[PDB]
């Protein structure tokens, strides 16, 4: 029941799941994917209504449902917390430069 669709996606809270268990368990390491610092805090603003509660991690959402491994995942991007939650889906559409917006 896709719930996040980033103009080309369709990954439902259910499927963020997934993309977060990658954000979280890496978070859970303190490791990193690719040549950025992902994931990582993500203090929501541009006006998310992430119905989880902070921090916020954000993380890259891969629409084959895998686990990032680099600095430029895409637009689609998870966020989440430290407790293994989603704060929602995000994405580089036009957000206005490298703004982030939550997904259709």
């Amino acid at each position: 029941a896709c719930d996040y669709t980033c103009g080309s996606n369709c990954y439902s809270s259910s499927d963020v799941s997934t993309a977060q268990a990658a954000g979280y368990k890496l978070h859970e390491d303190g490791e990193t994917v690719g040549s950025n610092s992902y994931p990582h805090k993500y203090n929501n603003y541009e006006g998310f209504d992430f119905s989880v509660s902070s921090p916020y991690y954000e993380w890259p959402i891969l629409s084959s449902g895998d686990v990032y491994s680099g600095g430029s995942p895409g637009a689609d991007r998870v966020v989440f917390n430290e407790n293994n939650q989603l704060a929602g889906v995000i994405t580089h559409t036009g957000a206005s430069g490298n703004n982030f917006v939550e997904c259709t």
